[PDB]
């Protein structure tokens, strides 16, 4: 969005903590001070971790923000982020996100890092990451996921780090990692996996670290790790093999 007349920071950003962040960023004396769209356009990063922010309403007016560090707040809604097309790094770790709108990330074509760890996500909508062609890092650890939709990572061809640890996954679709040919780190530890699908890691030729610790695996398929020629670290501890 855009403002056509100078407007008080608190009018645009209703959350007092977030308004304070904007005030500090723009070097203003008070959150009641008026700002211009040109000043809002000058913002390319917001660092506000552990700031008790409940809402980022108003962020829609910052077209140029590229780095958004909002870890450790009280966010439940991130719909205001949808049209921030210049976003490259989004840290939403440790908030109170329970669900993700299906198309909330559809416009973030420049996003390379997405940290959604330590939230309370119970599911991933099909295609929620479909347009994140530039993504290299996806951290979904410490959530409440029980299953992954097939194809949920299929367009993330440039992904190098995928952290799915500390969830409650009880299965893995067979071709769920099929397109991640550049993946170097895959963390599946602390889940409830009892078996691994045949060929589940077949195409991860760049993989160097695979963590499957703290699951409930009783058996490993024959040659399940055979095509991982660059594998350097394989953690299988605390299972039932
Ligand atoms: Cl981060």
């Amino acid at each position: 969005h855009t403002i056509t007349v100078s407007t008080p920071i608190k009018q645009i950003f209703p959350d007092d903590a977030f308004a304070e962040t904007i005030k500090a960023n723009l070097k203003k004396k008070s959150v009641t001070d008026a700002v211009t769209q040109n000043e809002l356009n000058s913002i390319d990063q917001i660092i506000a971790n552990n700031s008790d922010i409940k809402s980022v309403q108003g962020i829609q007016y910052l077209p140029n923000v590229r780095y958004l560090a909002l870890g450790g707040n009280k966010l439940h809604d991130i719909s205001a982020l949808k049209e921030l097309t210049n976003l490259g790094w989004l840290n939403l770790s440790n908030n109170q996100l329970e669900t993700l709108p299906q198309g909330v990330f559809e416009k973030l074509t420049n996003l390379t890092t997405l940290n959604l760890s330590n939230n309370q996500l119970t599911s991933l909508p099909q295609g929620v990451f479909e347009r994140l062609a530039s993504l290299t890092t996806l951290n979904l650890s410490n959530n409440q996921l029980t299953s992954l939709p097939q194809g949920v990572f299929e367009r993330l061809t440039n992904l190098t780090t995928l952290n799915l640890s500390n969830n409650q996954l009880t299965s893995l679709p067979q071709g769920v990692f099929e397109r991640l040919t550049n993946l170097t780190t895959l963390n599946l530890s602390n889940n409830q996996l009892t078996s691994l699908p045949q060929g589940v890691f077949e195409r991860l030729t760049s993989l160097t670290t695979l963590n499957l610790s703290n699951n409930q695996l009783t058996s490993l398929p024959q040659g399940v790790f055979e095509r991982l020629t660059n594998l350097k670290t394989l953690n299988l501890s605390n299972n039932q093999l």
